[PDB]
């Protein structure tokens, strides 16, 4: 059956709880065991209150994203096709209660400082189901770090590590990512100057320049094992093909184009799309603490708007990786 929320946040770990993120989905919390950061994703389903203004998801609607969860957590542990650059999950629970004060307190003071578009969640009674998955922390998404990067050589090594990762999955789980916007990157420093994968068999590394690079959020992604499919069946859905004001709300519609609105295919075009979206990101709305002033960096520049301009006559992750002049 469901635990009470102490099962999952004992004492200790619930007063460490700090906020660092929330959507329409719920929030998610930093919080510390055993001297070892970690990240709260908490989700109300089953129940008739609005959050955030739509309905709850079901325990149904909510599987799809902790199968695909567990799926590209355990890549870091395969040997034919092998990654790290999903997020590690630590746990799954579902969870019965209402909100702890102690998270409506990390909650009020984020809303104080960064201020938040979701309803405090504080009217929840003690019958309220929720999943809570936990993840080992990632770090810092994409965006949040705009201006933070030191060159675009950083730029390199992030699109490197984002399609090996893609590939891998792939190859391995004929995946999608669906809605890879520069939220679902997180970046965290590594001491470790190579970082490994595989790939069909095949060892390669890519250089880090002291990142280690995370996929996140899995609500719209697809995959499938032994040709059944897990996916999220958007064909209905109005609200995320109308969006504009930037690049990210085409991708919805090009997905659509490619996918002629049957999201249960495997079209992995979409890793490519999302690539090139996060490619035009790097070029045009990240700014870099040393612009490319040497000339090894302007050749490094030279390539990744290369990059931009060619990558979208790729047909996967996969043909990017083994096929594309940015990765030889
Ligand atoms: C879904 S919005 C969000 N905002 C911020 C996050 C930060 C995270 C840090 N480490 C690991 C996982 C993290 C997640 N997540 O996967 O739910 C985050 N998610």
């Amino acid at each position: 059956g469901p635990v009470p929320f102490s099962h999952c946040l004992p004492t200790e770990k619930l007063q460490r709880c700090e906020k660092i993120g929330e959507g329409v989905f719920g929030e998610v919390f930093q919080t510390i065991a055993d001297h070892t950061p970690v990240a709260i994703k908490i989700i109300a389903i089953e129940g008739p209150d609005l959050v955030n203004g739509s309905h709850q998801k079901t325990f149904e609607e909510i599987l799809p994203e902790i199968i695909i969860s567990k799926e590209l957590s355990l890549l870091s542990g395969e040997v034919c096709n092998r990654t790290e650059g999903f997020i590690g999950l630590n746990s799954v629970h579902c969870v019965q209660g209402s909100y702890p004060p102690l998270l409506l307190k990390a909650w009020d003071h984020y809303n104080s400082t960064k201020g938040s578009a979701n309803d405090r969640p504080d009217f929840f009674k003690d019958d309220q189901l929720f999943i809570v998955l936990e993840f080992e922390f990632g770090g810092i998404d994409l965006e949040q770090m705009r201006t933070k990067l030191s060159s675009l050589a950083t730029a390199k090594s992030i699109l490197h590590q984002l399609t090996a990762s893609l590939a891998v999955a792939e190859a391995s789980l004929r995946f999608e990512h669906r809605d890879l916007h520069w939220g679902n990157v997180l970046l965290k420093k590594t001491s470790l100057k190579k970082l490994h994968y595989t790939l069909n068999g095949k060892s390669s590394t890519i250089p880090s320049c002291g990142l280690q690079v995370s996929i996140i959020d899995y609500t719209l992604s697809r995959l499938e094992r032994d040709g059944i499919v897990v996916f999220c069946d958007v064909s209905m859905d109005e609200d995320l093909f109308t969006g504009d004001g930037d690049y990210q709300f085409d991708i919805y519609r090009l997905m659509k184009k490619e996918n002629n609105n049957r999201w249960g295919e495997y079209h992995p075009y979409s890793n490519v799309l999302w690539l090139h979206y996060l490619t035009d990101k790097m070029l045009k709305q990240m700014t870099f603490k040393t612009k490319c002033n040497t000339p090894a960096m302007k050749q490094i520049k030279r390539k990744i708007q290369e990059f931009h301009r060619t990558m979208l006559n790729f047909s996967s992750a996969t043909d990017l990786l083994c096929q594309h002049s940015l990765f030889k």
